[PDB]
Protein backbone atom coordinates (compact mmCIF):
# COMPACT_ATOMS: atom_id res chain seq x y z
CA UNK A 1 0.00 0.00 0.00
CA UNK A 2 1.07 3.67 -0.43
CA UNK A 3 1.20 5.61 2.77
CA UNK A 4 -0.18 8.93 1.47
CA UNK A 5 -2.32 8.05 -1.62
CA UNK A 6 -2.93 11.28 -3.59
CA UNK A 7 -6.31 10.13 -5.11
CA UNK A 8 -8.85 7.25 -5.07
CA UNK A 9 -6.76 5.40 -7.77
CA UNK A 10 -3.77 5.11 -5.38
CA UNK A 11 -6.22 4.21 -2.52
CA UNK A 12 -7.92 1.47 -4.65
CA UNK A 13 -4.56 -0.05 -5.63
CA UNK A 14 -4.05 -0.01 -1.78
CA UNK A 15 -6.59 -2.92 -1.95
CA UNK A 16 -9.60 -0.76 -0.94
CA UNK A 17 -12.34 -2.02 -3.35
CA UNK A 18 -15.49 -0.97 -1.37
CA UNK A 19 -16.87 2.41 -2.34
CA UNK A 20 -17.01 4.85 0.60
CA UNK A 21 -14.93 7.39 2.55
CA UNK A 22 -11.11 7.34 2.29
CA UNK A 23 -8.32 9.68 3.26
CA UNK A 24 -6.21 11.04 0.39
CA UNK A 25 -3.24 13.36 0.72
CA UNK A 26 -2.85 16.20 -1.76
CA UNK A 27 0.59 16.01 -3.53
CA UNK A 28 1.18 12.87 -1.34
CA UNK A 29 1.77 15.31 1.62
CA UNK A 30 0.80 13.85 5.05
CA UNK A 31 -0.07 17.48 6.12
CA UNK A 32 -2.69 17.83 3.28
CA UNK A 33 -5.16 15.05 4.30
CA UNK A 34 -8.61 15.25 2.68
CA UNK A 35 -11.54 12.86 3.28
CA UNK A 36 -13.14 11.91 -0.06
CA UNK A 37 -15.84 9.53 -1.24
CA UNK A 38 -14.25 6.96 -3.61
CA UNK A 39 -16.44 5.23 -6.23
CA UNK A 40 -14.52 1.97 -6.50
CA UNK A 41 -17.05 0.15 -8.81
CA UNK A 42 -17.91 2.39 -11.84
CA UNK A 43 -15.74 1.63 -14.98
CA UNK A 44 -12.87 0.06 -12.96
CA UNK A 45 -13.15 2.29 -9.86
CA UNK A 46 -10.55 4.61 -8.33
CA UNK A 47 -12.79 7.72 -8.77
CA UNK A 48 -12.86 10.72 -6.37
CA UNK A 49 -16.53 11.75 -6.34
CA UNK A 50 -16.74 15.58 -6.21
CA UNK A 51 -20.49 16.20 -6.80
CA UNK A 52 -23.46 14.02 -5.80
CA UNK A 53 -27.16 14.90 -6.31
CA UNK A 54 -29.72 12.25 -5.27
CA UNK A 55 -32.59 13.65 -3.09
CA UNK A 56 -32.67 17.52 -2.89
CA UNK A 57 -31.90 17.57 0.90
CA UNK A 58 -28.77 19.80 0.43
CA UNK A 59 -28.75 23.47 -0.73
CA UNK A 60 -26.52 24.08 -3.84
CA UNK A 61 -27.45 27.79 -4.14
CA UNK A 62 -24.33 28.75 -2.22
CA UNK A 63 -21.73 31.49 -2.39
CA UNK A 64 -18.17 31.68 -3.80
CA UNK A 65 -16.53 30.83 -0.41
CA UNK A 66 -18.78 27.71 -0.10
CA UNK A 67 -18.00 26.56 -3.66
CA UNK A 68 -14.25 27.18 -3.08
CA UNK A 69 -14.17 25.23 0.23
CA UNK A 70 -16.78 22.49 -0.36
CA UNK A 71 -19.99 21.69 1.55
CA UNK A 72 -22.38 18.86 2.37
CA UNK A 73 -22.27 15.24 3.48
CA UNK A 74 -19.79 13.14 1.38
CA UNK A 75 -21.96 10.07 1.97
CA UNK A 76 -25.03 11.88 0.51
CA UNK A 77 -25.29 15.20 -1.42
CA UNK A 78 -22.14 17.33 -1.46
CA UNK A 79 -19.66 19.48 -3.40
CA UNK A 80 -15.94 18.73 -2.79
CA UNK A 81 -14.65 22.30 -3.29
CA UNK A 82 -12.94 24.13 -6.17
CA UNK A 83 -9.67 24.53 -4.20
CA UNK A 84 -9.59 20.73 -3.68
CA UNK A 85 -10.37 20.15 -7.37
CA UNK A 86 -7.64 22.56 -8.49
CA UNK A 87 -5.04 20.89 -6.19
CA UNK A 88 -6.06 17.32 -7.24
CA UNK A 89 -6.13 18.11 -11.03
CA UNK A 90 -2.69 19.84 -10.67
CA UNK A 91 -1.12 16.49 -9.46
CA UNK A 92 -1.22 14.82 -12.90
CA UNK A 93 -3.40 14.27 -15.99
CA UNK A 94 -6.99 13.57 -14.76
CA UNK A 95 -10.12 12.32 -16.54
CA UNK A 96 -13.71 13.41 -15.64
CA UNK A 97 -16.61 10.96 -15.47
CA UNK A 98 -20.26 11.99 -15.06
CA UNK A 99 -22.86 9.33 -14.10
CA UNK A 100 -26.55 10.24 -14.51
CA UNK A 101 -29.67 8.26 -13.58
CA UNK A 102 -33.30 9.30 -13.88
CA UNK A 103 -36.38 7.01 -13.56
CA UNK A 104 -34.17 3.88 -14.07
CA UNK A 105 -32.43 5.24 -17.21
CA UNK A 106 -28.63 5.75 -17.00
CA UNK A 107 -26.12 7.63 -19.12
CA UNK A 108 -22.51 8.71 -18.69
CA UNK A 109 -19.89 11.05 -20.10
CA UNK A 110 -16.09 10.75 -19.86
CA UNK A 111 -13.64 13.54 -20.74
CA UNK A 112 -10.07 12.21 -21.10
CA UNK A 113 -8.61 15.60 -20.00
CA UNK A 114 -10.10 17.49 -17.03
CA UNK A 115 -8.55 20.24 -14.98
CA UNK A 116 -9.67 23.13 -12.76
CA UNK A 117 -7.43 26.22 -12.51
CA UNK A 118 -6.59 28.04 -9.29
CA UNK A 119 -8.45 30.97 -7.77
CA UNK A 120 -6.50 33.57 -9.89
CA UNK A 121 -8.16 31.80 -12.96
CA UNK A 122 -11.57 31.91 -11.14
CA UNK A 123 -11.20 28.06 -11.15
CA UNK A 124 -11.15 27.87 -15.03
CA UNK A 125 -12.60 24.58 -16.39
CA UNK A 126 -10.69 22.48 -19.00
CA UNK A 127 -12.64 19.49 -20.43
CA UNK A 128 -11.58 17.72 -23.61
CA UNK A 129 -11.79 14.25 -25.15
CA UNK A 130 -15.48 13.27 -24.87
CA UNK A 131 -16.88 9.76 -24.95
CA UNK A 132 -20.18 8.38 -23.68
CA UNK A 133 -23.95 8.17 -23.96
CA UNK A 134 -25.16 11.37 -22.20
CA UNK A 135 -24.12 13.63 -25.09
CA UNK A 136 -21.21 16.11 -25.04
CA UNK A 137 -22.86 18.92 -22.96
CA UNK A 138 -19.59 20.02 -21.23
CA UNK A 139 -18.04 21.17 -24.59
CA UNK A 140 -20.25 24.35 -24.32
CA UNK A 141 -18.62 25.06 -20.92
CA UNK A 142 -14.93 24.36 -21.82
CA UNK A 143 -12.55 27.15 -20.80
CA UNK A 144 -15.12 29.03 -18.65
CA UNK A 145 -14.43 30.38 -15.15
CA UNK A 146 -16.66 29.32 -12.24
CA UNK A 147 -19.64 31.57 -11.28
CA UNK A 148 -21.67 31.97 -8.08
CA UNK A 149 -24.33 34.62 -7.41
CA UNK A 150 -21.76 36.76 -5.51
CA UNK A 151 -18.92 36.50 -8.16
CA UNK A 152 -25.33 36.58 -13.79
CA UNK A 153 -26.33 32.94 -14.61
CA UNK A 154 -25.90 31.66 -11.02
CA UNK A 155 -28.42 34.25 -9.84
CA UNK A 156 -30.80 33.80 -12.88
CA UNK A 157 -30.93 29.95 -12.43
CA UNK A 158 -30.26 29.95 -8.57
CA UNK A 159 -27.30 27.51 -9.01
CA UNK A 160 -23.47 27.62 -9.53
CA UNK A 161 -21.34 26.36 -12.44
CA UNK A 162 -18.74 27.14 -15.07
CA UNK A 163 -21.56 29.19 -16.71
CA UNK A 164 -21.38 30.69 -20.20
CA UNK A 165 -24.71 32.20 -21.42
CA UNK A 166 -25.84 30.22 -19.59
CA UNK A 167 -25.67 26.40 -19.55
CA UNK A 168 -26.07 22.98 -21.16
CA UNK A 169 -24.98 21.38 -17.83
CA UNK A 170 -26.52 22.56 -14.54
CA UNK A 171 -25.75 19.71 -12.08
CA UNK A 172 -25.65 22.16 -9.09
CA UNK A 173 -29.13 23.45 -10.05
CA UNK A 174 -32.39 23.28 -8.10
CA UNK A 175 -33.40 19.67 -7.30
CA UNK A 176 -36.62 18.42 -8.98
CA UNK A 177 -37.20 21.79 -10.75
CA UNK A 178 -38.50 20.94 -14.28
CA UNK A 179 -38.96 24.66 -15.16
CA UNK A 180 -36.77 25.60 -18.19
CA UNK A 181 -33.01 25.65 -17.20
CA UNK A 182 -33.78 25.78 -13.39
CA UNK A 183 -33.08 22.10 -12.59
CA UNK A 184 -30.37 19.42 -12.51
CA UNK A 185 -29.92 19.52 -16.31
CA UNK A 186 -27.78 17.69 -18.89
CA UNK A 187 -29.22 19.20 -22.01
CA UNK A 188 -28.00 16.71 -24.64
CA UNK A 189 -29.52 13.82 -22.57
CA UNK A 190 -32.79 15.20 -21.09
CA UNK A 191 -33.00 18.84 -22.18
CA UNK A 192 -33.81 21.91 -20.10
CA UNK A 193 -37.32 20.95 -18.80
CA UNK A 194 -36.29 17.69 -17.02
CA UNK A 195 -34.45 17.75 -13.66
CA UNK A 196 -32.28 14.63 -13.29
CA UNK A 197 -32.84 12.52 -10.14
CA UNK A 198 -29.25 11.30 -9.66
CA UNK A 199 -25.96 12.81 -10.78
CA UNK A 200 -22.32 12.27 -9.84
CA UNK A 201 -19.16 14.00 -11.13
CA UNK A 202 -15.87 12.21 -10.36
CA UNK A 203 -12.20 12.19 -11.41
CA UNK A 204 -9.17 9.93 -11.57
CA UNK A 205 -5.87 9.77 -13.52
CA UNK A 206 -6.51 9.38 -17.26
CA UNK A 207 -3.75 6.70 -17.39
CA UNK A 208 -5.63 4.48 -14.82
CA UNK A 209 -7.19 2.50 -17.74
CA UNK A 210 -3.75 0.90 -18.39
CA UNK A 211 -1.43 1.49 -15.37
C1 LIG B 1 -14.67 19.61 1.36
C2 LIG B 1 -15.84 19.56 2.29
C3 LIG B 1 -16.74 18.52 2.31
CL1 LIG B 1 -16.88 17.45 0.93
C4 LIG B 1 -17.71 18.35 3.32
C5 LIG B 1 -17.87 19.38 4.34
C6 LIG B 1 -17.02 20.47 4.29
C7 LIG B 1 -16.02 20.52 3.29
N1 LIG B 1 -15.18 21.55 3.46
C8 LIG B 1 -14.31 21.45 4.51
O1 LIG B 1 -14.20 20.41 5.19
C9 LIG B 1 -13.42 22.64 4.78
C10 LIG B 1 -13.03 22.72 6.26
C11 LIG B 1 -12.90 24.24 6.50
C12 LIG B 1 -13.80 24.85 5.43
O2 LIG B 1 -14.10 23.83 4.50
Amino acid sequence: SMPFPKDCSQAMLNGDTTSGLYTIYLNGDKAQALEVFCDMTSDGGGWIVFLRRKNGRENFYQNWKAYAAGFGDRREEFWLGLDNLNKITAQGQYELRVDLRDHGETAFAVYDKFSVGDAKTRYKLKVEGYSGTAGDSMAYHNGRSFSTFDKNCALSYKGAFWYRNCHRVNLMGRYGDNNHSQGVNWFHWKGHEHSIQFAEMKLRPSNFRNL
